[PDB]
């Protein structure tokens, strides 16, 4: 939870919606084609005229010692390339990548990958289940993309939280608040329904989902005690 | 929930992943790239060499009367050229597209789409999200994409279920089956969090989130009385 520069890696719908997302921080997009470079600075965002395969072109983006690197090239080859160009970098800088075939996962984790997404997966089986209903596309939909009613989020447990030492089962935190707790997150590892009898302790990072009126309400319950 | 045929239109990722979610289903594949061919045979489906923003390419595809169409062609115009091509054949046929940029999702909704999903805002998000913790993109890779541990599902409500007129707070499905229960569906609408006052009825669809096991155990659950 630093507060540096990012770095995206390659232009594409993903990084158009990415850098909308981080409007307001420090950004630098390093891609080859130069008719981009509008878009990107009409957006806040500061464009770098490279090579994201080419080492030399990763550095000018300042991607040593930057908050995050995002990566989503034109292949999955070209990803995997730009990648270990960046470790050769900085080899702790958190990556995060766009996968376009799912047996590159592996491959793009193996050359440095810190988070993988693989969209046409998800995609592609959204559609072929909603062939007959669209609730659960819907839902997605509505809460990943247009984030319409409900949104996706991450809420950290300070230290002397409230909820500190406090079970699932007692925290009582979807009726209390409204938001349903989809999962816990310690050490980079994630307890997706995580066990009623499951304590709580700062530092833990609380998954859930609701409307911003009800993550508020759950973000003052998580609250330190004064 | 009928079970006739499916018609998928234009080949990529997506497609891939789809058509194998759909690997025990009557499905035809519509594709110019003849290359394909082997792919789409060395997956069950019927590959027909044709351009799907032709109307009588669509044809032969059995567009007509079709379970379902889903389209997702190298471009959103292309897509929204192949929808106008289709309601022309059938007005009534169930159609999935794929968006690639966020401001043709109406455009697309307005040419005959009836569900559209978009991959890159999606992945967007996830990826903005994740420059510091993987939490989130962790969830949804485990439960969209790998569907790993746990899946997301849509379970009908039989006519007589013993869910039948019973309001969500009493049902108490989660501490009963350990399925999340994310949303009900209703005449294509879907409420996201129903609250606990809220009744069943036979038709609803329930919209949860598990662990094959615990998905089975729901589908015990809302079993009809014999």
């Amino acid at each position: 939870a630093k507060s540096r520069h990012v770095v995206i890696c390659g232009w594409s719908e993903s990084t158009l919606e990415c850098l909308r997302e981080l409007r307001g921080s420090e950004v630098f997009v390093l891609a080859e084609d130069e008719n981009v470079r509008k878009k990107v600075l009409r957006s806040g965002a500061n464009f770098v005229h490279g090579d994201p395969t080419r080492v030399s072109d990763l550095e000018k983006a300042n991607v040593r010692g930057a908050r995050a690197v995002i990566v989503d090239l034109e292949s999955d080859s070209e990803t995997i390339h730009c990648i270990l160009g960046i470790r050769k970098i900085d080899e702790s800088v958190r990556i995060i990548a766009e996968a376009e075939r799912y047996e590159n996962i592996e491959q793009l984790r193996m050359a440095g990958a810190d988070q993988v997404i693989s969209p046409f997966v998800i995609s592609g089986r959204l559609m072929s289940r909603s062939i007959d209903d669209g609730y659960e596309a819907m839902f997605v939909q509505d809460v990943l993309a247009e984030e319409s009613t409900r949104r996706m989020v991450e809420v950290p447990i300070p230290e002397g939280s409230k909820l500190e030492g406090v079970s699932v089962l007692d925290a009582d935190i979807h009726d209390v608040t409204g938001v349903i707790i989809i999962g816990v997150g310690r050490g980079d590892e994630l307890i997706i329904d995580p066990p009623r009898d499951y304590s709580f302790r700062a530092g833990d990072i609380i998954l859930g989902i609701g409307k911003p009126e009800e993550i508020e309400r759950l973000k003052n319950y998580i609250s330190a005690l004064v």
